[PDB]
């Protein structure tokens, strides 16, 4: 996720 808590995705 995020970042934080990257993306989805990247």
């Amino acid at each position: 996720t995020x970042p934080g808590a990257t993306x989805p995705g990247v």
